[PDB]
């Protein structure tokens, strides 16, 4: 029906500015704030490779002009962060990050020898003759294009290519100190280079030099680019001369501040070891699972919750190890994003399949994506099934099943997460995982992977939630009983966390139940597209959490009178996640269990230091407030839990 | 000297040349000749005339080989290597894709400009001279300067093939370059390019069809193909039918038939030969050691952290399952990516402790060592793995390396006070059997050379049999001299480059072999007669002062024959390498597949 929705890049350009922001936090660690500059540099670069060129693909068969205000805008705050806010802390604490040339003589004879020695040789000057000699500009890649003017006096200006050998050298470079000193020092490789361009140039005048950057759908030259980004203080004629080998519109073209392609600030040192960055604190253990005879006798006798950063990540890998040596085991099976890179898993995984155990595992990737390790894991004994166009499984889940009579129920240990098991990312992700041994998970979990390996098995499950299968129905069902419960005049209530929400018939149901008066908290920290603040969305509080891990938790959690159901799950609520992929969704069925997420999530909503809540302008407005006492959620989460396990 | 080796290099050459020997193989010698020239002249020719007019017809006999001979011989068994741009469309499409899409964004095309802007050649890698005429009218060039962008991509590129096709289809990559030339250079008639590469600036090979004068835009004059070394990199379709460098991996089929690994230790030692064996004992040892409830820790040195391996993955898991694991890497690189530190951080977020050698001591002992539980002030009881090469084998060129998998008391507790010094902890620095550079192992090669000097004065026979990558050292060289005189027989077996002259008053005693065959030799071994009962040793370096080396006795009589006979296959005289009577009626060998006759032999005993 009449019903709002905010578009999904606006959404988006939303949450990178919420990142931006974190950048903007002068109460975090200066480290902590680089960090988020970085990241959100990287964003942007994923968002214009895949997102706006979507847009410029569909332009040749608005959205694309409110992108580029918006980014534009974003651009500006970001170096007001970087110049007016992080550069001058550094220096605060002993760091100088140089943005002009050393006048240090010691410092200005050290990076002559190094340009000398260490750049120069990696160097490839290119003078740009435009419809003579063609050239290639590589996206994600720095270059300098230098103007040059020669010995005659004549205005004609020459215009040249270099490239910042970043393949071989760091962005930044480290000048020689003594402990007497007040900073460490820091210079940009294409500082460097741009003080020894007359070496490079023997035969001119070197006029100026501009960093560039370019983003593309992919690095390619046509058979007969997304972005182009340069700094600002370039004059068009020099623009239009590698645009005379481009064919590049000024809508490409961004003016942007000085250096660019800055999410090369993840490699900025810390000479300062542990300090100006918060310290992340050793995660925990479950005592109980410790206690237990072996690991599988623990899960055998009560279900666990894992919430990582938290705790380990131990139990799963050293789960499968203890599966790999057991008799009892019969097989292993499990889903996972890539097989690229070895890992623990891989090993535990390998030793089970060589142990003679029936070890498949299920990739969700593609046609054209490692086939060493295939091999040798085929070798091993394991089998390796792909998802063949159509539905990828995106589902994370493993299985680990007993030795049974024949026609009896399957016995053994399901894991179900929403995230990964492999933990192989220099952000760190929060994420839940359930292991339980329960019959009737086990069983639809054990029914899934037949489905996924192509065996004939019945399309039901008892308690589990698949996609294209039940999901849909459960999650309507589960809603409307809500949107019921209030025409009995009973309390309406829902707490839904997941990284995005676009799909508009689930947000159209959403709208619905906060119009029937059900209540509704969630917390997204990506996309958006239900608006708050609004009379259809009366009930309804949005809430985005941002800090230091990723919040990449999907849970819901359906009141139900006060016989409440909190489900896991592999999926947000986008469109392509309900319908195109095969997801997972279960219940939390032990009560204990079940009443520490909701504590979870409590303390989550309560989070007045990190949290924003959302307005209809797609504004990130802090939930600040000094009358209580002050709540970050990612502090208060893990006293929660290190509080429980010393409760032994 | 150096014309004898340039006449070792002729008998490379020799075997390349050589047509009852398989494609792959010949071409495998090939291309250690060009490896072997080069090396040459970076070490020899910049440290003349005498060089050149010797060296100039082996480059001819080089070119006749490879063209008369390799390139139809590959033909005539279904592989061809083009030497020209293909006329098939099927081909002719995918190459210039695949130069669009794959080679032409790793282009940097640079008009040289000689005086106005300065330009550096790398060495090792190949450049395309590009000589432009703007019009054909002109008459005078321009000239351009392209890299062979080898770092990114393959120096042969395989073309796309149908089974029902009769070869495997190849092409240089930069003949494509050379073919899409226009396509860099839209507004010149572009006239030529020739191959060129230089070493360092002491040596330039080239393109002998190259003009002289484009030569002074920027020398030894060859062929069409520079670096040809690369021809071992070419590929070969026919899985191994047409080598001999890849034989059946060996297992030790009592270790196989052991109820563990760990058991089998426990039981007897082992020696691992490698490429002749599966490289797989020492990642399958470490799982075993991961999963077993015995283990207590695991300790490992390593050069660099680089590579996220099975041995990583499997470290990782042991530190997981809450085992101490402590990893000792010799060398951190200066100007670091990001890749190094996301695998160090995983590995550091897994339990695993990396522990970087502290100044001076660099290790250089590839050694690991797995340490069960034992009771209180109980010596340290587990296994201990020592090995003359890398533990990460990631290598292109094939290295032949011996490691010894033990649980003897004696070197277990060696290995493992060697950890705890250089883990920095003060320590009763004495090794029972082992021997360690800046400690004993001085000492113990002086006597052990001084016990063959004084074995002669009693009228006994002195004996040693040394096998080096090379020996440079004037010390020992002078102390292999000091033992020659005084009566003591030596065996160097060495390969490459070592500067102790033989046929003198001071080495009527030593002689000195070296192996011409595929694998690179790099068991460093160390056999002292000791009036015939002999003593082994496995070494990590050969000869003190500067890292930490480990040497390490062959305890087992039983193995120390093993290294023994193989050292003396690598003697024999129908082997190839360089008063008695015999005649010219038998086939000389290989020395590596005589080693791998005898290893397999050996297995089904």
């Amino acid at each position: 029906s009449a019903y709002p929705f905010f578009r999904r890049d606006m959404s988006w350009l939303s949450f990178n500015e919420r990142v931006l922001m974190e950048a903007a936090d002068r109460t975090l660690p200066v480290y902590d704030r680089i960090k988020f500059l970085s990241i959100f540099s990287s964003n942007l670069e994923e968002f214009y490779t895949v997102r706006v060129a979507y847009h410029q693909a569909v332009l040749q068969k608005h959205i694309l002009q409110a992108i580029r205000e918006t980014v534009i805008r974003q651009d500006e705050l970001y170096y007001r962060i970087f110049y007016d806010q992080i550069l001058p802390t550094l220096e605060e604490h002993g760091i100088r990050l140089r943005t002009h040339a050393p006048t240090h003589p010691d410092h200005k004879a050290y990076l002559r020898r190094f340009f000398h020695e260490e750049i120069f040789p990696l160097l490839y000057p290119m003078l740009l003759l435009p419809s003579k000699v063609r050239t290639f500009i590589r996206s994600g890649r720095v270059y300098l294009a230098v103007r040059l003017k020669e010995k005659e006096t004549d205005e004609a200006y020459s215009y040249a290519l270099l490239n910042v050998p970043t393949d071989g050298l760091p962005r930044f470079v480290e000048l020689p100190r003594l402990q007497t000193d007040t900073f460490y020092y820091y210079s940009f490789l294409e500082d460097i280079i741009k003080e020894h361009l007359d070496v490079v140039f023997p035969g001119y005048e070197v006029m100026d030099s501009y960093s560039i950057k370019v983003s593309r759908d992919a690095d390619l030259l046509l058979d007969a680019p997304t972005r182009f980004m340069y700094d600002g203080r370039m004059p068009d004629e020099v623009l239009r001369y590698i645009c005379s080998s481009c064919d590049i519109d000024p809508e490409e073209a961004i003016r942007s501040g000085n250096y660019v392609n800055l999410q090369d600030l993840a490699m900025l040192p810390n000479p300062f070891a542990p300090r100006l960055e918060t310290l992340t604190p050793e995660p925990l253990l479950s005592k109980h699972l410790e206690q237990a005879p072996s690991l599988m006798e623990g899960i055998r006798r009560k279900d666990y919750l894992i919430h990582v950063p938290y705790y380990t990540y131990d139990y799963v890998v050293r789960l499968l190890m203890e599966a790999a040596i057991s008799p009892d085991v019969s097989e292993i099976r499990l889903t996972q994003y890539r097989v690229a890179e070895n890992s623990s898993i891989i090993s535990a995984l390998e030793a089970a399949a060589q142990s003679g155990k029936k070890v498949s595992v299920f990739v969700e990737l593609k046609a054209r994506f490692n086939l060493r390790l295939s091999e040798r894991m085929r070798r091993s004994g394991i089998r390796i099934v792909y998802s063949m166009p159509g539905l990828k499984v995106h589902a994370k889940t493993a299985l680990i099943l007993y030795h049974t009579p024949a026609g009896e129920r399957p016995q053994g240990i399901a894991l179900l997460s929403t995230g990964n098991f492999n933990e192989t990312t220099a952000r760190i992700y929060s994420d839940t995982t359930l292991m339980t041994a329960n019959t009737d998970i086990v069983h639809d979990v054990y029914r899934l992977f037949r489905i996924l390996d192509g065996d004939p098995e019945p399309a039901r499950f008892s308690r589990l939630l698949v996609a294209r299968y039940n999901m849909g129905e459960a999650i309507t069902n589960l809603i409307e009983r809500e949107i019921e419960n209030v025409k009995r005049g009973k309390r309406g209530y829902m707490l839904l966390k997941m990284n995005g929400l676009q799909d508009k018939n689930v947000i159209t149901q959403l709208y619905r139940a906060s119009e029937a008066g059900v209540e509704i908290d969630l917390i997204v920290r990506g996309i958006c597209c239900l608006v708050p603040d609004m009379p259809q969305s009366r009930n309804i509080r949005v809430t985005r959490l941002v800090d230091m891990y990723l919040e990449h938790s999907r849970i819901w959690c359906f009141h139900n009178g006060g016989k409440e159901e909190v489900f896991i799950s592999s999926a947000d609520w986008m469109k392509r996640n309900l319908y195109n992929r095969i997801e997972t969704a279960c219940p939390v069925l032990d009560p204990t269990l079940r009443r520490e997420i909701i504590d979870i999530l409590e303390i989550q909503l309560r989070d007045n230091i990190k949290a924003c809540r959302i307005d209809s302008s797609l504004n990130n407005i802090y939930k600040h407030n000094s009358d209580e006492k002050p709540v970050r959620a990612q502090a208060a989460i893990y006293r929660y839990l290190k509080g429980k396990e010393e409760t032994t």
